[PDB]
């Protein structure tokens, strides 16, 4: 291989050393240094910028030198360290990120319980270390050096055995527990997170009542108007006729417990969806054999939709299944005070100031969530429609602000897989199809092992890009580079 080649590699190599120590420092710096930045999810990443910044300083240019130069001048100690540390800084690493996104999991999936304590964190850390060490123990212990016959090597030694069975066994298991495993469950972790929030998500630069004009009463007496029924408090009902899944029956129930009663004579009724035939044709009948019962079965545009939302005075979500109810968050957002069943996203995001919450199922207990509104309705609604807004508008920015660390995290983790999967393929190919012919195989391992060591400068880069927090901490680093005023 010509030298020129040589010194292209050594300086590619020299740009993972600097970039990784400098980047990881300085992430450091923002952390530690800073007291708002010290976190649960901060001390992790502090702990793998740490364990990132040490491969890359003591570990990238001997493994460059050793496989250019098939020769170990660097002595015994530093020949086990050299089999020794990588392990279990990927190790220490690996398990922050995953620590990482155990804790959103639990904030975001699970909010009630308890997570870790800052103190928590740190006993956490201790043991990451504890199990990374003793994982790659048996690397540091055998690692020797010898002629091999007659010049330097640094090679594990192996206790002879079964075919190499111990070193067999050791390799595939430290493969799953710093690559396969720990990718398998931040997967699953940041798949449920992930999935969770951008079903929480909404377009406020839609759903969003500065679109609408006039007042909310002349917008509820011309909708009123547009459907042939008198002014009256307006429920509005928008969704699949189905059974078991959202509640339309429980609706149609409620309606005909409603209808005998006097106060129904106040009540208008929008009922808007398709589906089961039979709850089709029991709407219709509910609309014919009433004056106040209105029944859409065509689709209908988003705007009607956000019109509707603007005007009606209740709507009525009676799911018996609603995991992440968006639909709660459109009434709300436009000024719709909602009157949902108490299951999923609807418990969640509806509170006891900012909407009427029942027991799904239940046509009696909807029927007298109905005659509650009713009753508020003779008071002014303004504050009861502002809490709405205000609670819609900060649970939607609170889901923005989670889903752009989650993104954040989850570019971390793939590109913490897509730099070491080669790696592995090629240590783990010798099983599967044993032919290491040349090929110009030292220059792929060299470009393998160039990608693997470089996973360690990515992490400061991908903060310093998608957090605002880290960017500003690094234009405090750099100063007085004439970029950052
Ligand atoms: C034991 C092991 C675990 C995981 C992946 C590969 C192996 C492995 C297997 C075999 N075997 C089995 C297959 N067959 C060819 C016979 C010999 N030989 C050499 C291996 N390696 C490369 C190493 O031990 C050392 C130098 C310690 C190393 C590990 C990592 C790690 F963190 F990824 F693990 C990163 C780096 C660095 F990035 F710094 F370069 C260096
Ligand atoms: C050997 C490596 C030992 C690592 C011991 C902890 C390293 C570390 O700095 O992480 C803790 C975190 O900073 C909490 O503030
Ligand atoms: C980056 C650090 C590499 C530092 C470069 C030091 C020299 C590395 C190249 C080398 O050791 O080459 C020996 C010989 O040319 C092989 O055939
Ligand atoms: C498979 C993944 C799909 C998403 C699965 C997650 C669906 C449930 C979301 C969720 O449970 O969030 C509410 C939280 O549990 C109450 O605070
Ligand atoms: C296997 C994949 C199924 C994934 C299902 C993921 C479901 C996650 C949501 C969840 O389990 O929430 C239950 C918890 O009790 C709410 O507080
Ligand atoms: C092969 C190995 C597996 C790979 C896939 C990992 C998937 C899940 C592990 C994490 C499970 C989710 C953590 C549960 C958190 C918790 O404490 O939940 C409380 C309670 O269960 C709520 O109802
Ligand atoms: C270097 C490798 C880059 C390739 C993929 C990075 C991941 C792309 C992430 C794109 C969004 C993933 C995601 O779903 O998280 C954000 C979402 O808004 C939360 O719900
Ligand atoms: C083999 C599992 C190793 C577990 C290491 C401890 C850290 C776990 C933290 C979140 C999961
Ligand atoms: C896939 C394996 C497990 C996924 C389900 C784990 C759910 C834990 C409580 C939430
Ligand atoms: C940084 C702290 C960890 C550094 C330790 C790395 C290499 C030292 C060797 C570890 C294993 C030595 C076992 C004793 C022996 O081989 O006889
Ligand atoms: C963690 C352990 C998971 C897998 C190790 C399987 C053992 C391989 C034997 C060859
Ligand atoms: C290999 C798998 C490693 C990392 C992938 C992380 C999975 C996150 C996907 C989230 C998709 C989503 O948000 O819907
Ligand atoms: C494979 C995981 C890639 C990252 C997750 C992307 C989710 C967004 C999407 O796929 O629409
Ligand atoms: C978009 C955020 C910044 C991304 C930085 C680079 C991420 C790693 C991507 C490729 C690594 C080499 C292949």
């Amino acid at each position: 291989q010509p030298a020129w080649q040589i010194v292209l590699w050594a300086a590619a190599y020299t740009v993972i050393v600097v970039t990784s120590v400098v980047g990881n420092v300085v992430v450091m710096w923002i952390i530690l240094a800073h007291k708002r930045m010290r976190t649960v999810t901060n001390y992790f990443l502090v702990n793998a910028a740490f364990a990132e910044a040490s491969m890359a300083a003591f570990n990238t240019v001997v493994n460059f030198t050793y496989a250019v130069h098939n020769e170990w001048y660097y002595g015994l100690f530093y020949c086990k360290f050299h089999n020794f540390f990588p392990i279990a800084a990927i190790f220490a690493s690996i398990y922050s990120m995953t620590a990482v996104a155990f804790d959103r999991y639990m904030a975001i999936i699970h909010p009630l319980q308890p997570r870790l304590s800052l103190t928590a964190t740190k006993v956490v850390i201790c043991v990451i270390w504890v199990l990374a060490l003793l994982l790659a123990f048996p690397q540091g212990y055998y690692s020797t050096t010898e002629t091999m016959p007659s010049r330097v090597v640094c090679k594990i030694e192996w206790p002879e055995h079964p075919n190499k069975i111990y070193e067999k066994v050791y390799h595939i298991c430290v493969t799953v527990l710093i690559y396969f495993l720990p990718l398998l469950v931040i997967g699953y972790l940041y798949t449920v997170v992930g999935i969770t929030l951008r079903a929480s998500g909404i377009d406020c630069s839609f759903w969003n009542e500065s679109y609408l004009t006039g007042s909310r009463d002349e917008r509820k007496k011309s909708l009123l108007s547009k459907f042939g029924m008198d002014e009256g408090v307006t429920f509005m009902f928008i969704g699949r006729f189905d059974r078991g899944q959202k509640g339309v029956d429980v609706l149609l129930k409620a309606i005909e417990i409603l209808s005998s009663k006097k106060e129904f004579q106040e009540m208008r009724f929008i009922i808007i969806g398709k589906g089961d035939p039979e709850l089709e044709g029991w709407a219709r009948s509910l609309e014919e054999k009433h004056g106040n019962v209105k029944v859409i079965t065509e689709m209908l545009s988003r705007e009607f939709v956000r019109e509707l939302y603007g005007s009606v005075d209740f709507v009525i979500i009676p799911s018996y299944f609603e995991p992440f109810g968006l639909v709660a968050l459109e009434a709300m957002c436009l000024g719709a005070i909602p009157i949902a069943s108490a299951v999923g996203g609807l418990r969640d995001i509806i509170t006891n100031e900012t909407g009427i919450l029942v027991k799904a199922g239940d046509p009696g207990e909807l029927a007298n969530a109905i005659l509650k509104a009713l009753e508020l309705s003779r008071s002014d609604l303004s504050k009861f429609r502002e809490n709405c807004k205000k609670r819609a508008m900060s649970f939607s920015e609170q889901v923005s602000a989670a889903r752009k660390v989650v993104k954040m995290m989850i570019v971390v983790v793939c590109t913490f897989a897509i730099c070491w999967l080669p790696f592995h393929i090629f240590f783990l190919l010798p099983y599967i199809n044993p032919d290491l012919l040349k090929k110009f195989i030292q220059q792929v391992y060299l470009a393998i092992m160039w990608l693997a060591m470089s996973s360690t400068m990515y992490n400061p880069i991908i903060y310093c890009c998608l957090n605002d927090r880290f960017r500003l901490g690094f234009k405090h680093a750099f100063r007085c580079c004439p970029f950052i005023s």
